DNA sequence: CAGCTCTACGGATGCCTCACA
DNA sequence: TGTGAGGCATCCGTAGA
């Protein structure tokens, strides 16, 4: 239990570092918070030696630091640390390289002191075939912790202008829909009285159908009543406003300007990133919310987006032949299941029929039914489809793809309840879900793609000071000198496809890079 | 029985509790 | 004998991939 200060210094216990591989590394401070706390005391154990503790509040100057430090930046030693990703953030935050995380809690959830822990978990890491996802997810911890630590910086003039903006759209959105109530004393973000005052207003389906849920879904059926519009377009505004543009300023960490976010790395079921709070994620696709996000002055940023990374992870699970086949003529599924059932011809296919084609796709190849699709087609476009036509264009996709038809046929026989995707991140389902058995292998194979992504991004941006800022569940933006900006895309392009090259082998996927000045200029 | 899936988050609404003189 | 304030899980609805 040796406590290093300036008393009893001798520069010896150095001589421990030498020819050693773990180190169960676990740091104590003064409270939570990175920007705002110092730390207090770091504690180091080592094989057949008590834990050593170093204090640094008592040391100062320097040429004390210099074990720590070397055995911190080496590449060959392990770093085994608790919930690698609070004390990590510490160690970075400061003039501190950190390398080779091992976390047992990451393990720890890929699963149904330190020393110890280390072989508990890797062993049993080991005789289950999770080495890769583990390997993956600890080499991304330092990722995460830089994205936590650069956060990504807001315009505020341009929010806060379109706050205003956004402010008085909401009034006179509510003042008109009060006046076309005829009520004004129901408060409208109340459903089960407000569909009460539709219900008294005379209003129902040309079916002769009265509104029951006000879902945008069923709200869209119940058009052609000069009420529905009004409640669709505050319903709109109003999320608009108070989900984000109100809630945005209180989550900027003051003296920095900064949004620092919290990423998560095992609390979504599939793998993918949740961030419990302000949710970058979520925000509005309409690059006129996004542009409010901006680069350091003089910096600028690289984006990437997978080009259809879904029904590829699909084809080749599925081993469908002609899905290959189609893939390496460069032709967009989503775009052929537009023009199948939409405006005519290929090219005239644009963000939003892409996306409702999007939508279909992902549904029946997950498992959406010709009824619900006629209903989803008809709510979400004009086409007035009967259903003897949805239903021989459902069997006519089925077909096509003969190797999608099998898939779904094995799957809906298979009872197994296990699951996995091409990492071996296995799961144990509760309940047979067809929908959700098919959904699973897709999206998690999908992460974990990005999670190495990310890990080769870090390892390899080192030599042009690059820094990550945002991953949004396939997308990747990073910010690097503009000196370096060709090469930083080059660099993001060699992340991606060398990372999709490690689980997809028959199918070349591509990667959309461009310069950006915002998160909206994608 | 039969299917589109994962997540977070704001905001209404009965249930629970207690309290005193 | 009366509210009563508060919170506190439970849905609705839309946001994003
Ligand atoms: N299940 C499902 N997933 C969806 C839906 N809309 C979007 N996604 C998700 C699933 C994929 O992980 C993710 C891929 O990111 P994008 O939205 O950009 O789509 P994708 O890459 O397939 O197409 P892209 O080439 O980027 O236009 O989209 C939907 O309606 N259903
Ligand atoms: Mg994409």
């Amino acid at each position: 239990f040796f406590i290093i200060n300036d008393n009893n210094y001798n520069e010896n216990i150095n001589l421990i570092y030498k020819d050693i591989k773990y180190c169960g590394l676990n740091i104590q401070t003064t409270g939570l918070e990175v920007f705002d706390e110092n730390i207090r005391l770091i504690q180091i154990a080592v094989e057949n030696y008590p834990v050593i503790i170093y204090d640094m509040f008592n040391i100062n100057k320097k040429d004390i630091l210099d074990g720590l430090r070397k055995v911190l930046e080496n590449k060959n030693i392990i770093k085994i640390i608790q919930n690698g990703k609070f004390d990590a953030k510490f160690l970075l935050h400061n003039n501190f390289k950190i390398e080779n995380i091992f976390d047992t809690y990451i393990a720890s959830k890929l699963l149904d002191c330190l020393l110890k822990l280390y072989k508990k978990l890797k062993e049993e890491i080991k005789k289950e075939n999770l080495h890769i996802v583990n390997d993956i997810e600890n080499k991304c911890i330092l990722p995460i912790c830089d994205m936590e630590l650069n956060g990504i910086k807001v315009d505020l003039e341009n929010l806060q202008k379109s706050t205003n903006e956004i402010l008085n759209e909401l009034n006179i959105e509510k003042d008109n829909l009060k006046k076309k109530l005829k009520d004004e004393n129901i408060n409208v973000n109340s459903q089960q009285q407000v569909l009460k005052a539709l219900q008294k207003n005379n209003v129902r389906d040309i079916s002769n159908k009265l509104i029951e849920n006000t879902s945008d879904s069923n709200l869209k059926n119940f058009l052609n009543h000069e009420e529905i519009i009004s409640l669709r377009n505050y319903r709109r505004l109003y999320k608009l406003y108070s989900a984000f543009y109100l809630k945005l300023p209180l989550h900027i960490n003051t003296k920095t300007n900064k949004i620092h976010t919290t990423f998560n790395q095992l609390k979504t079921f599939s793998g993918r990133f949740s961030s419990e709070k302000p949710n970058l994620q979520q925000i509005p696709r309409q690059k006129n919310i996004r542009e409010i996000f901006i680069p350091n002055d003089n910096n600028i940023f690289i984006i990437a987006d997978f080009k259809q990374i879904e029904l590829k992870i699909a084809a080749e699970i599925t081993n469908d032949e002609i899905m290959l086949k189609a893939y390496n003529n460069n032709i967009d599924l989503h775009t052929l299941t537009a023009s199948i059932i939409t405006k005519k011809n290929i090219p005239d296919i644009n963000k939003e029929d892409r996306h409702i084609a999007k939508a279909i796709n992902f549904g029946l190849i997950y498992g959406m039914n010709y009824v619900n699709l006629k209903n989803y087609a008809n709510t979400y476009y004009g086409l007035n489809m009967s259903l003897d036509q949805c239903l021989y264009f459902y069997n006519s996709f089925f077909e096509h793809y003969k190797g999608i038809y099998k898939w779904h046929n094995q799957v809906k026989q298979k009872r197994a309840l296990q699951y996995s995707t091409l990492s071996n991140r296995k799961v144990i389902f509760p309940y047979f879900s067809f929908t959700k058995a098919l959904n699973y292998p897709v999206q998690g194979t999908c992460a974990d793609i990005l999670k190495l992504a990310l890990v080769d991004l870090y390892d390899n941006l080192k030599d042009i000071n690059g820094k990550i800022i945002l991953c949004v569940h396939d997308e990747i933006i990073i910010e690097v000198n503009k000196k370096f900006q060709e090469e930083a895309l080059k660099i993001l392009v060699q992340s991606m496809e060398n990372s999709a090259s490690y689980f997809l082998k028959k199918v070349k996927c591509e990667v959309s890079v461009k310069i950006a000045e915002n998160w909206g200029s994608k």
